[PDB]
């Protein structure tokens, strides 16, 4: 397929018109088309790099080259956002360094923090042209045609550097009347646009597939969640709060890559865009959210493994904007003091469910338990004690007390008046059954094992609405604590 | 007195309402009543001022509510709106507050006759420039001078052409949409959502309003995707309407339909699909296109989207998707009286926003196919047949003339399995007729015969605990036919969908629900 020389010399005799790009010679050659006219002489880019051709990519759309615009850092971003504010305002293309200088040096400082505004306008007076900002023809013309553009721009510029849009930023910018109502109503995508493959979301918006945790072009952090099978999303029972699984695939994960960027997310209280995948379902960017609360817990990497993992609780809110967050999400920060909650301690692989043990080991009796149930009181009384609860306190259950159940029912129901179950486990390897609490965490009840049962799907069903629900619970309370208590002498 | 309050009410604009403060509706312009009255004598009262002729107002209701309440009363109501966005491209542009009507007229003729569907633009400007005062947004200065059309509600075109009054907005309005633009988008964004949501090129200038809403018109619109309320009181102190089922509308004119979960094993989302099952208006006997349904039936006719709240069990309302309306049945239920009763069952489709251009292909395909009429259930079951009529039953039938029952959901399948193009909702949204069957045929049981065991207690809401279920799933092409169908305890219905032996479990369910189904034919 080298003949495609042929089709780049016609290209050259008859022009543009009649003939990601290809290069050759010093002239750019669109892949597809020459890759087609060499057949007469998708995968398409593969054959001309499998012939000896360079392959060069296509200019980054405005959209993009701004949201690469990241750190290694206000000074680019203050210069942009003014140079938004000035095409909006139908201002000239070009300016002369003296009235930007004296013009922006002020934001600068106000803005930018910087001491020197005047020295503060001459790094992204110069640094910017290196980013493919510095404005430009056709991007000057885009934000004078296209106010969308301008608005999508800035809202990105606002989201990432400065995401508690202190008084007086819109003007003292030019962009008031531009972004008006809410600032961030201008990104995309919206709330509720769905996807089918992974692939398919980064044709559209970018970053890679690579990874749960990672930017789109806009340079927005973006968290994918995948549901694996039925009975099983994210989210935290009782509440509309996700518990989110951190970065590393297949050992013990560390403040990289994802983790890391979720870490710089939640010190400064900045908001992330949750897609989600429902099982058998496409994807969607389904809400905001923030990070709140993050700890360290024992889950199974793709290697089968036991590992040590990063459990990030998200809490969902309707746009970036502070503003429009409600008081629990913000009384869980201030109260989150961003710093890591450990796992070990009451917690071992198993322990809890996902890996088969004889135990093989005898060093522990089944019968201990008695330290997972220890561990629960512990952490349960610590809770107690709690002033102010936010809800992740309230509501994330606590590993210990489920592990604790599941090592006294031992695969059978413990209600006593239970019609029957099946022994079958599920595809997954689990018993069909159920650790739920006799008296709700939401009602008041503790988290600890004397307080918890283990349930077939019926009884569950006849615990939470069956007609006799009431006495069955009395039944369950007395049972649990038995139960409990059989375990300890 | 009258045209002593005239004069006075002439200082008082000469001066300014400070200066007046220092020393009533009329202009568009409010006026202390007690001392308009005063002013006009020496130089309650309010008996006289209206003995007059001047009409005594409360401070007026918010703008945002206002432009909202501008609804109709192939149809013709674009009128008031087109002035009204004119208007509004006009106070963002600083136009004067008050024109007149000479050029207001050949300025918004040409606008009412692309956008506004009339014939003669000149003569559609004359209705609106009149009829919008009565609405409180507009204003005509020297309005007795006129002389109304025979009918009430047009001045006649004669007589505007020769007094051409300056005609505006309302003072505050207008201070209101040249103070703060986003009033001006809201108010525009509702005006483009209710009529012009197919916004057609380039609308948006032509009518001066490119700059402010070109990037996306809804985006201005309140509330947001996501706000939480507790109350639905909460929601109507923050937007409006009222405290009904709906649709309802919010204070903005959009149309707002609010679903709330009973009890924990339902939503309104009809199984293997993200759309709704959404019953209609009316709580209590057979439900008309009437309040709510008929605003309902107005947006599936012309594809228009819809607010879509929703409230989990034992949780907050949200404004959770848009959506619009799909396909329209009519199905049995229970109204809040606990009697049978025909009802509507609105099929709606999520969508990102009101725009079309946002909306997914299956949405566009079902609309495509919709043909807007509505589909009657109503014929192929019975109120008896749901699980929701105790009863003993009879004697009109035995519990075995599910018979009647199963020949009904064959006759539907066989006429959904001849569908060329099947949208979502004739593949997914579940035959009555059939489930009625299988409960007929189970009576409160577990139809696996290899059952560990299930409890025979009901649930606080008196059905028995158990779920009907199709052994080959509706999304993999098996039939909504009752001998697909099989009713499970959750235990079974556990082993059927992630049980270890699943497999093995569909072939036996399978079989023994032809045989239970064959076992009531002879
Ligand atoms: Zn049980
Ligand atoms: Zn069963």
């Amino acid at each position: 397929r080298a003949g495609i020389l042929q089709a780049i010399a016609e290209h050259d005799r008859i022009g543009p018109e009649a003939f990601y790009f290809l290069e050759h010679e010093g002239r750019l050659y669109d892949s597809k088309a020459i890759a087609g006219v060499a057949h007469m002489y998708k995968h398409a880019v593969a054959w001309l790099r499998r012939e000896g051709f360079t392959i060069r990519e296509a200019p980054k759309t405005f959209h993009r080259r701004v949201g690469d615009v990241r750190p290694a850092a206000l000074h680019r971003p203050v210069l942009l956002l003014w140079a938004i504010g000035q095409a909006v305002a139908r201002a000239p293309r070009l300016q002369p360094w003296s009235t930007t200088r004296d013009a922006v040096a002020p934001l600068m400082e106000k803005y930018g923090q910087v001491e020197d505004g005047v020295d503060g306008v001459r790094y992204p007076f110069w640094a910017l042209v290196r980013d493919d900002l510095w404005l430009r023809e056709d991007d000057y013309n885009l934000l004078r045609s296209q106010p969308e553009a301008a608005a999508s721009a800035a809202a990105g510029l606002i989201a990432r550097y400065f995401h508690l849009l202190p008084a007086g930023l819109l003007e003292d910018f030019g962009l008031h009347e531009l972004l008006a109502g809410r600032w961030p109503d201008a990104l995309r995508p919206l709330l509720g646009e769905t996807f089918k493959d992974r692939d398919a979301i980064w044709r559209a918006y970018g970053g890679q597939k690579m990874a749960g945790i990672g930017c789109l072009a806009d340079g927005i952090l973006s968290a994918f969640s995948d549901d694996k099978g039925p009975y099983a999303d994210g989210r935290i029972p009782d509440t509309t709060w996700i518990a989110y699984v951190g970065d590393g695939l297949s050992g013990d994960q560390k403040l990289t890559d994802g983790n890391e960027l979720m870490a710089e997310h939640q010190a400064v209280g900045r908001a992330l865009r949750y897609w989600h995948k429902p099982f058998q379902g496409q994807w969607s960017f389904e809400t905001w959210a923030v990070i709140v609360q993050r700890r360290l817990r024992w889950g199974l990497g793709e290697d089968k493994l036991p590992r040590r993992e990063f459990l990030w609780v998200l809490a969902p809110v309707p746009s970036p904007e502070r503003e429009t967050w409600p008081p629990e999400v913000l009384e869980a920060l201030e109260a989150d003091t961003g710093e890591l909650h450990d796992d070990t301690g009451d917690y071992r692989p198993s322990d809890l469910a996902l890996t088969p043990g004889a135990p093989d080991g005898t060093e522990s009796d089944d019968e201990a338990y008695r330290r997972l149930a220890q561990k629960a009181e512990a952490n349960a009384e610590r809770r107690g004690q709690l002033k102010k609860p936010t809800v992740a306190d309230k509501y994330v259950r606590d590993p210990s007390a489920r592990g604790a159940v599941l090592k006294r029912c031992q695969k059978r129901c413990e209600n006593p008046e239970c019609a029957g179950h099946p022994t079958e486990l599920t595809k997954a390897g689990l018993p069909i059954l159920q650790v739920d609490h006799v008296n709700d965490l939401a009602k008041g009840g503790p988290d600890v094992p004397w307080n918890m049962i283990a349930l077939c799907p019926n009884c569950h069903a006849l615990k939470t609405y069956g007609a006799n629900k009431v006495r069955l619970q009395r039944l369950l309370a007395a049972t649990a604590r038995r139960l409990h208590e059989e375990k300890l002498q």
